[PDB]
Parts: C-alpha cells; structure tokens; sequence
C-alpha cells in the first residue's frame, strides 16, 4: 500500500553483502562525489536491475548499466571497480540503452573470476546519481538474496 507518500524500493542485483561506500576503494565512490547509495560484495555472477525504469545508461564496455525510473531518479549499478579499462571482457550482457527493463531484470553476466584479478575491486556499487527524495530511510546491511529489498528512497 501507499498512503500519501510513495517511496521507491530497491533491490539487490546479486548475491552477496551490502556494504557502505566508505568500504569501497575509490575516491569517486567512497567521497559520494556523484551521489550516495551503497555497494555491494558480488556473490553470484548475474546483476539483475535493482528498480524498473529505462537503460538511459549503458555502455559498450557493458561494466555499468544507469536506470532512470518514472520519477526521474538515477541509479547507477557499476560492477566492480576500473571495470571501464577492460573494454567489456567478462561481461556478456543482456540489455541496450535506452530499453526499458523491470526490477529483477538480468542486465549483464560477469565473469568474476577472471574480472577480480584484471580489477582493483569487484565490489560493485550503487549510487543515486539524482534523487530529490534523497532520503534513503532504510538501508538493509548484510548479507542479501538478489532481489531481497535494500533500501527505501522514500
């Protein structure tokens, strides 16, 4: 239900644990300098969409998939780290710019272990590259199924 408010679930895309973005070894990343949001400590091989909206973002190296909903928020899943430096090796994806996908959707299949080497870090994160609702009231932390809720931008 909905009573004067919607707010906007998030999903993991993978396996693994949700962790904080000051965990993550980057300064574009760990500094918030594009926007806030969390990561996520890849278990599994395939990234699912996290909300539904249109692949407004997508690139041919296939390392970061930008999903803008209805509302007009962004958020942006970016596998691992450097991943861009790889030209699109290990990812095999499933998805083009501009579709439209829906939460849970599979976007891309990783090659993680070879990836993880090629990498400085596969931990993959997911920020709100534009909000407005910018509160994430809820983060869930730990250990998560992909698909499981993870936070309320509410």
């Amino acid at each position: 239900m909905w009573f004067f408010n919607k707010n906007l679930k998030v999903l993991a895309p993978c396996d693994g644990t949700i962790i904080t973005l000051d965990e993550v070894e980057d300064e574009v990343f760990k500094e918030r300098m594009l926007g806030d949001g969390f990561a996520i400590n890849p278990k599994s091989n395939d990234f699912h969409a996290p909300v539904s909206g249109k692949l407004v973002t997508a690139f041919p190296t296939k390392h970061a998939f930008g999903i803008q909903t209805k509302s007009g928020v962004e958020i942006l899943l970016h596998i691992g780290l450097d991943t861009v430096s790889l030209d699109g090796n290990g990812f095999e994806s499933f998805v083009t710019q501009d579709q439209e996908v829906n939460a849970g959707d599979k976007l891309v299949t990783v090659d993680l272990k070879s990836v993880a080497k090629k990498v400085p870090s596969i931990k993959s994160p997911i920020i709100f590259t534009n909000n407005g609702g910018k509160t994430l009231e809820i983060v869930k932390m730990g250990e998560v199924k992909q698909g499981d809720v993870v936070a309320i931008l509410k």
